[PDB]
């Protein structure tokens, strides 16, 4: 198919097996729809990560003489590429323009299942170690191995290195990669940034582009570190003669344990500069936070017309936090990397004062008697060493080896699928859901709950052109960790956990609840495949044109934007509302746990249809039920009438195949009510037409009329006066409510936000015209 | 499955692999089937519940 | 009232010789206090209600 | 009435958690330190059962 | 062509030869393609104009 | 005004890690401004009117 | 063609055909098929001249 397709289908019978073969083919389509090698690299890393959903909006007027309007296109973006807090050394307890006292903490937890292992083939090496072990000794089973070459892995010892530490994968060799590939997905998407350009809670304030250069910085306080354990292979396997000492990893592997490992890391790649990002990406994380070097060359602020102001006013004061800080990972929690074919004078190439067991020791000695344990990836690999500056394509380029050697050589298509579909769950962050309120009219006061027009999180910094009147919200301590706590990931989960470094004091609470889990990477699997004992998947050397780094995060970047709005739909599809997700969810309304009840169905079902990981670490109810109201924040007077809804409609659209096009307006027999009301004194105080909302029913047995809906009961929102059109001709009548009259929510995106549709590719500088064609 | 079947092998039991371990270490080794294959080896030679 | 003690698993199977805890557990029915029974869980569904 | 009725079962139970570092934290009850994670005094690895 | 039909060999990417330094000394390498191969691979993978 | 700098091949490919400078180097159309372009032209060429 | 063996298999050795050590500072020692497979490989996958 393609994308003319499937762009004329719309939604069908059931639902379900709709909106997963879509996604199957979207998936498809991004596989093929861009060979993005052929361009520059930031590019490409704009093209991947942020992807566009051009649109064309327009609205219809009662009576139109001489109307001239603007058909113009407009490309749609979703989702968080970065966040903006105050400075960690900032005293003053002033608010900020645009910049956070605080970040939210996806925390991330260990998944007690085991990614399943396929068969592989052995390597002639680990042929003759499989005939070792299965047969007595002769000799005619010495067939591979060789002593021609010094220091290599085809010597005897090799040999005896495999059939000791590794016996159990010598008779059943197998191998899954899948962990290890959705953390280094999840590593390059956070370093870099997916989604939208936006970079604050403020919505209005956008970073520029792809950050050339990072900085590193340490915190015990916040960060989730790793302790790591160096030995020569001689000196790690004399530890072991008299008796098993206490955190033993000498053992074989099949399901891995959260506490200890151990790696088998060959002396020639040890040097390799995958080597510290495959100890970063096996482990707990992050042990290290990255920030854009500086934050003024990079970010913006939009105004609701289109200007941009480059410099925003307190850029001094405030970090640029890449998404790699909001994430918090569990993996292995102790290491013992082992390092083959190397003497007893073997140094530690990266960081100085680190010595190997068994290796050159502090004065001048070899065979170093101690086995020293580092606390945290930094206190080895120099390159990760506090307030370190380093350029960006430096940091990837470990990573993109790492991708390419495993995806052309270890894993298979389906383990890198697989990775896709799992990272995609994490992929992107979105700021707490801003909605408004229309209102009642006058002649309905006494009809009503919610008279007066209201907003709710509609934050914006801007102050070049004309603010929205609907952005009311001021950045107060207990308004911003309200409006932290309400942030969610593409499946709807939230998190209850935090960071803040303020003033010069660095702290996070970690709740016990965690947005999901991820499985253990088995580093046996990778001991052996670095040691060639498998024989490759492929004998290619170059994963370009197949299952390269960048086509993968592109394509988990657009499932992850595509969980969001099946998970949008799903929530309109169940009734769910918006305020179900904000930090007082708990202690609003007993909707709530009903709506969660009804909404993680329709995760599920999705999940397994889809995903076919175990749902519960992909999507689960331990965050959203462990709401933290925090001090005050009163929810602002709006009725539950908007679903979750964190996508712009037509990426919704995009992905579900709901079609809201010009000709469900009605222009010009009988299927109205004349709705009646009387007082006590006998008195008609209503007396007015009225047409029923359709049932959830009615929409199943026919999809359009879920469009005429849309249009009957929306209006373009005003930007200068809180008066819709709507307001004036109609409002919602609910008999079982008390008081029967309301009006209308509209999730709210902000002018100055939208403007940032009106380029093709999310770069705004100062060549850029954000301005709304022909005016 | 996977304990299942490495217990269930034919091995050599000679001093060169870790088979030979089951004999000059201990009878309870995780050396061959780890320490969850040894530890579950009798639940796994007949699953039940 | 029951007793209770915690462990990690690291812990839990540092306390046995050579590591290695035993593989079966069950009680004879008639005799449920002889011995400490044990249960394996993981980290994961320790936090569930 | 569940004050009226009394149940027999195991008496000492063996609490085991999976995948856990050496300074892990008792979620419930304060005060409570598992062996081999968080101890009383701030320090890892706590040794007491 | 001879740079195309190199990238698409089949290697066994062993640390004898200089296939493996793919993986050992970084992505971009010339010592297969040489620096020209290297720099225009993508454009003789896909060669338009 | 397009500003202009002048490298030899040599002195070119010494300015960038493990010499090797990038594969692509075509800027998105909507910012050609953002990065430098570079043109290979062999020494025969460069007399050419 | 030992070198495009090495270059195109997981070594064994079977593969070592031709090398030998007899000859003193000869062009047919291991030595030898190592700078060949160091600093020659896209000519060992495609010899021309």
């Amino acid at each position: 198919k393609t994308l003319y397709n499937y762009y004329s289908e719309g939604p069908s019978t059931p639902i379900m097996p709709h909106l997963v073969n879509r996604l199957r083919g979207l998936d498809a389509l991004a596989k093929v729809d861009a060979t993005l090698s052929k361009v520059d690299m930031n590019a490409a890393y704009i093209f991947a990560l942020r992807p566009t959903f051009p649109y064309s909006y327009g609205y219809k007027q009662r009576f139109s003489n001489r109307r001239l309007t603007t058909s113009a296109l407009c490309y749609a973006r979703t989702g968080l590429s970065s966040f903006l807090t105050v400075d960690k050394t900032y005293t003053s307890n002033s608010p900020l323009k645009g910049g956070s006292r605080g970040w939210p903490i996806f925390n991330v937890g260990v998944s007690p299942h085991v990614a399943e292992p396929h068969m592989r083939t052995l390597s002639p090496i680990g042929l003759e170690v499989f005939n070792l072990a299965t047969s007595q000794f002769s000799k005619t089973l010495l067939t591979a191995s060789s002593k021609v070459f010094t220091q290599s892995l085809y010597t005897a010892d090799i040999l005896s290195i495999f059939g000791e530490v590794f016996l159990p994968h010598v008779m059943q060799p197998v191998s899954n990669y899948t962990p290890i590939l959705v953390r280094a997905l999840l590593a390059l998407i956070h370093i870099l940034g997916s989604g939208s350009g936006n970079c604050s809670l403020s919505s209005s304030i956008f970073e520029s582009s792809i950050p050339q250069f990072l900085t590193i910085s340490h915190s015990t306080n916040m960060s989730n570190r790793t302790r790591y354990c160096l030995h020569t292979w001689s000196a790690y396997k004399d530890m072991f003669r008299n008796g098993i000492p206490p955190q033993s990893t000498f053992p074989p592997t099949l399901a891995p344990e959260g506490s200890s490992a151990r790696i088998l890391i060959p002396a020639a790649l040890v040097t390799s500069p995958m080597f510290p990002w495959l100890l970063v990406l096996v482990s707990s994380g992050p042990q290290f936070f990255l920030y854009s070097k500086d934050a003024s060359i990079n970010t913006v602020d939009i105004g609701s017309r289109g200007r941009i102001t480059s410099p925003i006013p307190d850029v001094a004061h405030l970090d640029l936090h890449r998404l790699w800080n909001l994430f918090r990972f569990d993996g292995y929690r102790y290491i013992d990397v082992v390092i083959v074919g190397v003497d007893r004078d073997y140094v530690w190439p990266y960081q100085n004062g680190v010595y190997v067991h068994g290796g050159k020791g502090p004065k001048g000695t070899d065979n170093y008697e101690n086995a020293d344990v580092h606390d945290g990836i930094g206190t080895i690999f120099s390159s990760f060493n506090n307030n370190v500056n380093v350029q960006t394509s430096d940091l990837l380029l470990g990573l993109s080896t790492l991708w390419n050697h495993i995806t052309t050589t270890y894993a298979t298509e389906e383990e890198v699928t697989m990775a896709i579909k799992i990272a995609a769950a994490f992929a992107l962050v979105y700021p707490v859901q801003p909605i408004v309120y229309s209102g009642c009219s006058r002649a309905l006061y006494n009809h009503t709950s919610y008279f007066q027009p209201s907003s709710e999180n509609c934050y914006t910094t801007d102050t070049a052109e004309v603010k929205s009147t609907w952005d009311t919200v001021e950045l107060s301590v207990q308004v911003n960790n309200a409006m932290v706590l309400g942030m969610t990931l593409p499946f709807g989960q939230p998190t209850v956990s935090s960071a803040q470094w303020f003033n010069n004091i660095d702290k996070a609470e970690i709740s016990m609840f965690k947005v999901g889990n991820l499985p253990l990477q088995n580093l046996d699997y990778l001991s052996l495949d670095m040691m060639e004992f498998y024989a490759p998947t492929t004998g290619q050397l170059y994963d370009i044109r197949s299952d390269s780094l960048i086509s993968s995060a592109h394509r988990t970047v657009n499932l992850g934007i595509g969980y969001t709005a099946l998970a949008d739909f799903f929530a309109y599809l169940a009734s769910v509302p918006a305020q179900s997700f904000y930090h007082n969810r708990m202690v609003t309304s007993p909707i709530s746990k009903q709506a969660y009840s009804v909404y993680e169905r329709f995760i599920e079902r999705f999940i397994d249809d889809f995903v076919g990981w175990g749902r519960c670490d992909l999507f689960n109810l331990d965050t959203l039920l462990g709401a933290k109201r925090i001090a005050g924040v009163a929810s602002s007077p709006i009725p539950w009438h908007c679903s979750l809804q964190r996508c712009p409609l037509p990426i919704i659209m995009h992905y579900t195949g709901l079609h809201f096009g010009q000709e469900h307006i009605r222009v010009r027999v009988e299927g109205l009510q004349q709705i009646v009301l009387r007082n006590d004194q006998g008195s008609i105080v209503l007396d007015a037409l009225g047409t029923a909302a359709p049932s959830r029913l009615a929409v199943k047995l026919d999809w359009s009329r879920l469009s005429a809906w849309y249009s009957d009961t929306t209006c373009a929102i005003p930007i200068s006066d809180r008066v819709m059109e709507i307001v004036n001709y109609a409002a919602i009548w609910d008999p079982t409510q008390e008081r029967r009259a309301t009006g209308f929510v509209y999730t709210y995106f902000s002018p100055n936000f939208l403007s940032s549709f009106n380029v093709s590719e999310p770069i705004f500088n100062k060549t850029i015209n954000l301005t709304p064609p022909y005016d």
